[PDB]
């Protein structure tokens, strides 16, 4: 019955704790109900082929036009249509599926986690990226985050400095924190196998719990090798740019952990398809992020809530990086977790004034 | 909101065109809504480790008790719980998930296909197993089924007679029918690789469209080999006894086609998990059956309706084999297809009198 | 000459040191001889798809009817028939083959180990699962078991608590016991490869002799990987759900040790088929248990007696867990071993009164 | 109870339809019972490393001495002992296990097939090697054998003449016989992969049912390749020189059919170990022969009788090649089969006079 009448893709720049750009989606349905979503990336084109500009451009010019007039309640049909009409564009697709799921949740008065099957938990463990680039600074922030019971899992973004420097930094931090916190790294494809061979060993020998995307996705055999040789488990993130990529990697034994990002898969339903594959292969899960705001973070969270298990938790800390939001409901972070309300849809409403404010 | 108050597993023997036993499930919810499902097999234990007797025994003694008091609306949590409490028992689990999905569909007034994402079609191509055991009779039945436009896809159950005899039979039928019908075989694991090597070639060289489960699931390498050497595509059925089996087979390249049976996977949601994996690997789909009645057939159909594509259609002909049904709504078979109503749930209601009649 | 006249499957709940349920089998032969067997599992459906209820249901409804009138002396023909009529149901099949072997042993006045070829030993090393869940408690029990010379091999059931907690627990116990006892673990599929990677290393680096089923049977490649990378040998248990599973695993190099459980294979003859395959591949053996009572334990033992070698002994401690038995002859545990009499059959007779007592 | 008191290995040369040498074994037990066996090969050392001379030499000097005093009833222990004391020597071991099984069968009054588990059939299909070396003669012999209903399955020993000549010969014979008989070849390792590539295709394209050992056992990859490319199934014979060889081949996918020869495995129990492995891998079976007399043929037959299935029958025609036998009971060949009596042991007794006659 309800139809998709219009979809708006709005580029919004928000201040952080330094701007963060999100593409807010608003799908208006003939039944008066409106869903909101979010297609967010990091650094224009540096973390994916989809920039905020390219995202809005294609939604406006291609994806949205293909949906107007379609049943808002038939998300599958809509999303399958988007797949027949467009190659990739998972970020843009993710924002749209998120909005459609939100709209469908308010319409049925069910939270998205329920639309997606039913939550098995009401909160998710949330990791925190220590980014000060200063070891002492990072250890202080870690101790602080532990103090206020906000985070007990920390990840270090490395690979940008000499291998030995990052190794020192990361091992110093773990050394200092001990068993009071879990320490992980994310090399974001910065190392080549020859560099990863030694670093991975050192990290694993010094209490690092997991090594996220050490080398580039272009070296598949190296991932398979490190998944066999690293003392510390290897997690695939950038290597997954789609659900089929997830199967490919699982079939190869390229990672014992898969990071789950709706943006890299195509939305909440798409990320569960990847998760489903991981569970079938026996691969461990992790709730990933592209540093989304509450909308994208909640879209992710609602999906992760249905997961039987997330051995390595999540890094759904995106909203805490922003000093301003475009939704009224502030994220609920208490005791190392993100608490998700049972309210319908994503449980979020737009802060119209701020939207107008930061919309570029 | 609504809770699972009581689940009934009823063994029903129905006359066929020779009895057919189904285990009818009735899950009654605290909100007055009741869902019906079906856990059906063929021949006691000859086609699966789950017999009608074992199915009712375990639902009563284990599965059902674990669900009473649980939210009827949180199907994922319920089914995940059944997985934590019981190994296998996909048939029993399938009947229960089917009933839960039915009950949830009436409660929200949405057809199960929609609960499952949204249908991309309203009917499914239906194949017909020619069973007369007589070549001439089978060819007659084929032409008859073509005439009344009920079936244009036929499968022959072989492997029970000498290889040459079945080969002759099957090739004679295809030759006689020409391009007016698609002819497939299902050897039900009856051949060993050494027998399949020649038969598969002959069948493929004589217009047989696909070869369903030629050899036993115990010979994995043989399946991988035949998937590489058969002139006719190899479809995996019995080899899949779970979603993880589907991943295993896909990772191996053991079949270019996967038959989808909710019974062998654990229900409508479980069969879609397997289908999702097949789609990710690029494996072709087929809607399979354990010869369910309208309930199981409709539970399957509602899931298959959301599938982007089913290259080889379905064999959802189960209800046409029975001369009596325990539901009021007769299956809609017209023009080589099974038509699925948009009505809520499975769109079926129990024929109380007949239920009482055939319930053993 | 002698025929199978009737088979009784009796569900018996016995008190333990907390109930333990066994399905006692009684096969009555036309020659007056009667054999007894046992189909026992742990926790209904939590350790196998076969529950006590499902076991009795299928024996009564399917397996037994197929055997009445058949030659009691032709166990092969009978068991092969059960395989043609039923998929899986190894537990139920195991109880029946055990009873048939017992009956055939009394009839020929030969112990089952002899029927099975001939014993090469008269006793088996028996391991003991320390289960108190309390480290200090477990170390005390270990020291005690060593004292009375009952056990010098101990296994810890882990995987239910955080990896670090179980690691600590297990390493603390080994540390404390030193070279006076062998310490093994059984994770019962509780870990996912990403968790097993580090735990296995730690365990192997701290004197743990072997790691039983660290990850789930759904992750085959992970087993192959850990069988290559674990400092401590990997043993397959739950991964084997049949003799063909054993071949599959051996062909893959998924474990350097196979646990031998008649229940998971289909009986004493079936477990030897698996053992035979293991010996051919060079895979090490272990006498496994589903915590059977004296009947199932003796059925297992009689088979394990014919084994050339059992590098890691057995865990045939099932009877010591029960405070009551349904057989008259008490198990012979002395000097870290289970001593098997040369008496005919299993060397056991039913304690009719107790049978009637605990039969549910 | 009964012990092995003395074992005699007697070399006997028998006239054929041209001599055939067998090593007759006589194991005398302390209980008065005596078992007879046979260790027979073809051509001294040309078909195995074990010649009649080497066989008697080692039994006398090594195997037999190790058994005197041992329990005649504990065959497993005895045979396992022979394995600990001697590498290979399967022929010699086979004659001894055969004799032990015979002696144990008379002692218990059970036929060997029963000692081995229980027969599932009373006769076996018997193939016939057409050896005239003349196409026309061979076709005549084939029609004759069909007429008297003695054989309907024929094999041609090829590989000794140019590939084309043998191809012509073999294809001419099949063409001439049509579907009235099954035609197979045995190249006895005579071809190298480069020759087999074309021949196998031609043979398979001209109705040859299977290709026995086309190339040498030294080329493992070639066997794996031909098992993948031959239009006609590949059977392994010479490649199997032990049970572990059988596992190796099955693990490799080197043949879809395994020939079963007790001589190449180590006796009736050993051949069943190989058969069990084949059944587990899904490999097809065939009862092979080294052209044994009634003793070796019956030892084989009693084992093959317990086999669930032998897709390609047997070639147990050995006794029909001899014009004189050293046993009193003449083999029962009627209607394409060898009929096995239910009598105890092998059902054979020595023809003392003839034994003394032909014993070299
Ligand atoms: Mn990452
Ligand atoms: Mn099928
Ligand atoms: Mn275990
Ligand atoms: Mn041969």
């Amino acid at each position: 019955s309800a139809l998709i009448e219009r979809i708006d893709a709005i580029i919004v720049d928000l201040p952080t704790i330094q701007q963060q750009t999100l593409v807010v989606l608003r799908v208006r349905c003939s039944d008066g109900v409106e869903g909101i979503g979010e297609a967010t990336t990091i650094g224009g084109l540096a973390y994916g082929y989809e920039s905020p500009e390219g995202i809005k451009a294609n939604i406006d010019a291609h994806l949205a036009p293909a949906l107007i007039g379609l049943a808002a309640d038939n998300i599958n049909a809509a999303m399958l249509k988007l797949d027949a009409l467009a190659k990739g564009n998972t970020f843009a697709k993710s924002g749209i599926e998120s909005a459609l799921l939100d709209a469908q949740g308010k319409r049925l008065g069910l939270p998205v986690s329920e639309l997606l099957g039913g939550r098995v938990r009401d909160s998710l463990e949330v990791a925190w990226t220590l980014a000060s680039g200063d070891t002492a600074r990072d250890i202080a922030e870690a101790r602080h985050m532990l103090e206020i019971r906000r985070h007990r899992v920390f990840k270090l973004k490395i690979g940008a400095n000499p291998v030995e420097q990052n190794l020192k930094h990361v091992v110093t931090i773990k050394r200092e924190l001990g068993d009071s916190a879990s320490v992980r790294v994310d090399v974001n494809q910065y190392w080549d196998e020859s560099q990863a061979i030694r670093a991975c060993q050192v990290l694993g020998d010094n209490g690092i719990d997991l090594i996220e995307q050490p080398i580039s996705r272009i070296n598949r055999g190296g991932q398979v090798r490190l998944n066999q040789r690293t003392p510390a488990p290897i997690m695939a993130d950038e290597s997954i740019e789609s659900v089929e990529d997830a199967f490919s990697l699982a079939a190869d034994g390229a990672a014992s952990i898969f990071a789950l990002k709706i943006a890299k898969n195509g939305g909440p339903r798409a990320v569960l398809r990847t998760a489903q594959i991981a569970e079938a292969a026996g691969i461990g899960l992790y709730g990933g992020t592209m540093l989304e705001g509450s909308i994208g973070t909640l879209a992710s969270a609602h999906a992760f809530l249905t997961l039987r298990q997330l051995t390595w938790g999540t890094e759904l800390f995106g909203p805490l990086l922003l000093t301003e939001e475009i939704v009224n409901e502030p994220p609920q972070y208490r005791d190392f977790q993100l608490h998700i309300p049972r309210t319908p849809g994503l449980g979020l409403t737009l802060d119209e004034a701020r939207l107008a404010r930061f919309a570029r």
